[PDB]
């Protein structure tokens, strides 16, 4: 733990809120006492939030405006970027309620992105999501380094599987206008969740309700999948998670699955 207070505090479920530019820019001491709350962070709860993230409040946005401004095409417009293969994972998905649109690393052999015709204000959509990829992969690898320092082993442990940025930026958008069997443990190794205002999110306590993972303003949620409890030995929790309408209007949401 640090000196921030809980993001979540309930039923025994402890997600702490972690200032990330203390491991980013502190020196030795305050990056490891950072590191090390990360980790402790992924071991117990599985869960934890990040503030001051590299990625500007005001880039988050746009981005945001952006996937607005997809999501407000018309739907042939949509289906002509369509999803194609599972091993592709790249594209709009219809509903079949919610509609998401995929995004991977641009040079997979076989396996390009289906960029959506740029006309009026979805000029610069592309440069855009492109952005906002290499970003979030940026903080992927530096989430990496964050429980290799608090493990105590070398920063740089897991740079050669990250770097390959075999990662999956998904847009969601529900239009206006509670789930059961939406429960599941995430398969990669980090999940980066931009949430917006209305959130959804629930987490598993360690009794085995389902605690609402409030959204906080300027936050990112990061969680452990089963790859990285793999790595771990299970000493760092997937932790059964499930997303759930809030107590109308339309939702937005930005994931970012790392080595799904
Ligand atoms: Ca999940």
């Amino acid at each position: 733990g640090s000196m921030e207070k809980a993001a979540v505090n309930e039923d025994g479920l402890v997600i702490p809120l972690i200032d990330f530019s203390k491991f980013l820019e502190g020196d030795e001491t305050l990056k490891l006492e950072t590191a090390k709350a990360i980790l402790h962070g992924f071991q117990t709860a599985g869960f934890i939030y990040l503030k001051n993230i590299p990625i500007q409040p005001d880039f988050r946005e746009h981005v945001f405006n952006t996937s607005a401004k997809f999501f407000k095409l018309p739907k042939e417009k949509k289906l002509e970027v369509g999803w194609t293969t599972p091993e592709a994972n790249r594209g709009y998905s219809a509903p079949g309620i919610k509609e998401s649109y995929e995004i991977g690393r641009e040079d997979e052999p076989g396996h390009p992105n289906p960029w959506p015709a740029e006309q009026d204000d979805l000029v610069g959509f592309k440069s855009t999501m492109n952005n906002f990829f290499d970003q979030c992969k940026a903080l992927h690898i530096e989430v990496m380094r964050a429980i290799a320092v608090g493990m105590g082993i070398d920063a740089n442990y897991f740079d050669s599987f990250v770097d390959v940025g075999d990662n999956i930026l998904r847009l969601l958008h529900y239009p206006a206008v509670q789930v059961r069997a939406g429960e599941h443990t995430d398969y990669g190794s980090i999940t980066l969740l931009f949430q917006d205002s209305r959130g959804g999110l629930q987490v598993k306590s360690p009794n085995g309700q389902f605690i609402d993972a409030t959204p906080i303003e300027n936050t990112v949620v990061v969680n452990a999948g089963d790859l990285l409890a793999r790595w771990s030995n299970d000493t760092i929790k997937s932790t059964v998670h499930r997303v759930v309408e809030p107590p109308h209007p339309p939702r937005y949401s930005i994931a970012y699955f790392c080595n799904p």
